[PDB]
């Protein structure tokens, strides 16, 4: 088998699970224990703000969580996560450190590679971005012509951009006296099309972010914007007023054409999906300036330290990982949904769509031997209220097993008509994770039915279809406001979280081998489409794509 | 037990699955057969381009699709499209029509409900539609100071919001000559805020989408739009310049204060989330011209026409929701993955989220028994390529099975770089189905580590972690461009298949009793939240989250 189901803490969960399940109703555990809320959460205080981890609304016991809180000592989490911060190469199939912790180390305690303590240069690239965001953000740093920049724009695929992203998306309000940011990813021509055509050459600043500086996708995004801008400045010598690079290839950084200095350096125990506190948040540190920046940064240090420091059993990632694990490898969810109550956090899911299937998306374990148990789940989800009309039709509804995360700011950027949006935003996010755990009984549907003036016959058809069975859990996630340094205490938690799972599975959360079969066969691909000639090197459906490709590219509609 | 459990086509089924699906391997069915493409595909002539539904990527034989087809049969597929199609009061809960076809029908032959055709009403409020879009994008329609309209702003939630934001991200490249146009819609003060913090109440027209003109959303969102325009106007008459109504209800819209006149109709038999060929449409008319709308409409009832007369077995929709039968019923597949290769497209699979999930998340039969077995999937997804970058890695190397829906258009709207970056775009829509498809065995990911130099004890350490299963099933859905007609079609073709799905469970695809339910939720909570004083009257849990949000709210950060 797998270390995970050879584990006898984990045999004695699975069995419990399969004896007992189906005698826990969340209905009746909040009924005989009105200290449940007390029993299964966490109130954190960073000084900074709370966070709330509202776990009790899960189908889980005392008895179940100790199960848990065991099979995570027993499978080496505490031991693993002390090998992560002290440096050690526990990402093992690429033999490299794992340390997106050291940048945001704001102890500065040394943390050491290979004998020597990354802080020093963790630290000058941080100095060398704060300058540049003083540069840019006053206007002493000049366009070809000689004005301030307005507007950046960073070209980044995956790890360089979606962080980034979501994260000047969800600090939007901390952005007064920073330039416009757009996003480039997408290789599709329309994303970098749609992006130039509002913006000046003469006041736009490119940001190309990659780690290899090799990416297909962001090279050439990088080469039609740099073609885009020479059309107008006419003149080589300017594409360095207007592009910079963050990545780990100074090299490639050169070839591309971008001066030495403008390079802004991370190194590769600093992941694609953990980089957004590296050089690559530079779009971050512009838009909201470096202050925000070092209080994400800060924000993100305070759930290390609460990762580090606190005992299994009230050690929030811990938690959120071992409930995961409850619903994954004894319940058999495949999703997990995450339903942020805030506009701003509307890229959240998405961006933990990549943190965590990335991360634990995978089969082959640390000996070899390939799984015989599940492993990460698809992450999806949309903000509320508006999934409330949308898709929780099938969560309170449906045939499918859900965990839920809801998460929500007590205080709003917004706090318009004296707090009534934010009001009725609260009260919505505190009915639905109770309707989803109550549901609504036949007795109380009936009711209502009658009171409508249903007669006997429509009350009789229709009483099934009003009710809801309930005993659907959830998470609440709620903290005081969406600052910097609350959203980087959030993002470092679902890391943790993620971490933790990885460990259990005895999986590589940090590489990422299942990317190189369509890189390969795209490679192969893409000169193939070019001309008239037939293609007939593939499958028949590849060959039949093509050939359709071929025949409709030239028609006039 | 319920309609499909009990049905022996599906039994027959599901015993042949359970016999003989382990032999089912995608390279071996392409390997021996290279008539594979031909008889698994199908390539559709619209007249105004070309949809090649490509199916042949999956796990299934002519024996398969022969049973699946004698299934539709045997649940009366065709039987339940007719009488959709004519008016019947398909939606039984409600006792309501169901009547999205009619509101596209271009043929304009009589469809009655209630003995009355409802073809007259729905051309009338399309010719109102079509004269009011005139109005305002010639510049002709004055706001209360004398100027154009700059600025259109849907307020609506749900099937109020998703299908018109959808459809004008999808069109944008036909916008020209129109206003910009927003979308509210979150109860989540930030949404209205930003939005109008960039608006002027001189030049900004709002469009209140509600089928109910209840919804507290939208309501909400309606009054505060309403109120900060009366601060600048200062005059009620005014309103009829700047605000209309999409609803079913006039004497709610009436008591909102907009005049009849600027109330554009539709019916009850229009669903909410099948509403963007009604009325609801009329910001993607006002945003790409009445005219971009009716190819829209047109499209939609091609392939109205196409379901309605094509044999099953040839039958575009039918056949989609055969597969997907198949992956949840007898593969238990609990997701669907829509990955459309265009940017344009990015709110597409959010649209079909809401479609799918809202329709098909239900657990009631038409018998009134409770299901037995898995109805509506978990629909989810982002467009291509960033999807590759961000989750791919899970796809390829997971341990769930997920049947993914690929498309792209063969032609771009920004053909930039002489076609460079549409060429690579497609090659990967193309390597991706083919790399899940055929995967890469050990001895072929042995022979690549060999080739690139490792030893015999690197190669052996990393041999697994490059084994790719593969027999991951995909459809391939290419069309010749994103044009009005083609986006409606396809559209359409996702409708109808959610359709057939929720007739071969024997479900109500068109009420949703927990979205209703959401909207009793809130009120009991709302004025709890005002005072200090504690709140006792729920479960521990909802208490204790209140008492958090009461004792942080005053905090300064
Ligand atoms: O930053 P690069 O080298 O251009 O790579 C861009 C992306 O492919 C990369 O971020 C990828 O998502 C993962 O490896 C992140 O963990
Ligand atoms: O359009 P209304 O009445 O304001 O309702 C807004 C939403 O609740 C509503 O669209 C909901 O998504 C579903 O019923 C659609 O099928």
């Amino acid at each position: 088998m797998a270390a995970l189901t050879r584990n006898p803490q984990f045999q004695k969960l699975l069995e419990w699970h399969r004896a007992n399940s189906a005698n826990l109703k969340l209905r009746e555990l909040f009924e005989a224990d009105p200290e449940r809320f007390n029993n299964f959460s966490l109130n954190l205080n960073t000084n900074h703000g709370h966070i709330l981890v509202d776990y009790s609304k899960n189908l889980v016991s005392k008895e179940v969580m100790q199960m848990l809180v065991e099979l995570a000592k027993s499978r080496g989490v505490e031991a693993a996560r002390d090998n992560m911060f002290s440096g050690s190469k526990i990402n093992y199939t690429e033999d490299r450190a794992v340390l997106h912790v050291a940048l945001r180390n704001r102890s500065n305690t040394p943390i050491k590679v290979d004998g020597k303590d990354v802080m020093p240069e963790v630290n000058r690239v941080l100095d060398k971005m704060k300058s540049f965001c003083q540069r840019v953000r006053s206007g002493d740093w000049k366009g070809y012509t000689g004005k301030s920049i307005t507007d950046i724009i960073n070209i980044g695929i995956g790890g360089s951009d979606l962080g980034p992203l979501m994260v000047t998306e969800a600090l939007k309000p901390y952005s007064k006296g920073g330039p416009r940011v757009w996003f480039v990813s997408n290789i599709d021509g329309t994303h970098i099309a749609k992006t130039l055509a509002s913006l000046s050459p003469e006041t736009s600043l490119f940001i190309i972010a990659s780690k290899t500086f090799t990416t297909q996708e962001t090279i050439t995004n990088a080469e039609t914007a740099k073609e885009w801008f020479l059309e107008a400045a006419k003149d080589p010598s300017a594409v360095a007023k207007h592009f910079v690079a963050l990545s780990t290839n100074t090299a490639k950084v050169k070839e591309f054409g971008i001066d030495p200095q403008n390079m802004f350096e991370f190194w590769d125990w600093v992941g694609g999906r953990y980089s957004l506190w590296s050089a690559i948040g530079l779009s971050i540190a512009l838009h909201v300036g470096f202050d925000h920046f070092e209080q994400l940064l800060s924000g993100a240090h305070w759930m290390d330290q609460h990762f580090l420091k606190t005992p299994l059993e009230k050690n929030a990632p811990v938690l959120l990982a071992l409930l995961g694990i409850w619903y994954i490898n004894c319940y058999g969810c495949e999703t997990h949904a995450l339903l942020p109550y805030d506009q701003y956090m509307h890229r959240f899911a998405a961006y933990f769509q990549q943190g965590d299937m990335e991360s634990n998306g995978k089969y082959i374990t640390k000996s070899g031997a390939r799984v015989d148990h599940q492993t990460g789940p698809i992450v999806w989800g949309e903000p509320g209220t508006n999934g409330q009309h949308a898709f929780y039709q099938l969560i309170h509804q449906g045939t499918k097993m859900i965990p839920c995360d809801f998460l929500i700011p007590v205080q709003t950027q917004h706090p318009i008509r004296k707090g009534l949006h934010h009001k009725i935003l609260l009260a919505n996010f505190l009915a639905q994770t109770e309707a989803l755990m109550k549901g609504k009984l036949p007795e109380e549907a009936r009711k209502e039915l009658q009171a409508a003036g249903k007669s006997p016959e429509d009350l009789e058809k229709l009483l099934p279809h009003k009710v809801f069975e309930g005993n659907r859990p959830t998470n609440s996630i709620v903290f005081t406001k969406l600052t910097p340094f609350i959203l980087g205490a959030l993002i470092a938690m679902y890391e943790h979280k993620i971490f933790v799972q990885g460990i259990m599975w005895d999986i590589n959360s940090f590489d990422q081998w299942g990317v190189e079969l369509g890189k390969q066969l795209a490679k192969k691909i893409e000169p193939e489409l070019e001309g008239s000639s037939a293609v007939t090197s593939h499958d028949s459906s590849t060959n039949g794509l093509i050939s359709f490709i071929k025949q409709q590219r030239d028609t006039k509609l």
